[PDB]
């Protein structure tokens, strides 16, 4: 179906969650340069330009500005690009508008933060 149990996709804006490889990288962005067998991402810190190999667990998506373009990653939208429109902190979701596809236009609430992703 739509839902996938993985997530990460190339050119994407990813946030390092674990401190496993080394307190430097906890809370930096980096991102995504290929996905690997599915549940592997190969990124680069964009402070440091470091690479380093991560399961989709030690990474976060990256919710970019109102205004700014991100992936759909997961669900019924996936694959398409938006524009982050708003938050909703309290829900972990945000409204996008669809920018791809024949769904073009389309505003969409409450896709959840997990879903999307800021666009490098």
């Amino acid at each position: 179906t739509a839902r996938t149990d993985y997530w990460l996709q190339p050119e994407i804006i990813v946030k390092i969650i674990t401190k496993k490889l080394g307190e430097k990288y906890h809370k930096k962005k980096a991102i995504v340069k290929e996905v690997i067998d599915k549940y592997t991402a190969v990124v680069k810190m964009i402070d440091s330009g470091d690479k380093l190999k991560l399961d989709q667990t030690h990474l976060e998506t990256v919710i970019p500005a109102p205004g700014k373009r991100i992936l759909v990653l997961n669900g019924g939208y996936r694959g398409n690009e938006g524009t982050l429109e708003s938050i909703n902190e309290k829900t972990f979701s945000a409204t996008i508008v669809i920018e791809t596809g024949p769904l073009k236009g389309r505003r969409v609430e409450g896709i959840q933060y997990e879903d999307i992703s800021k666009l490098a």
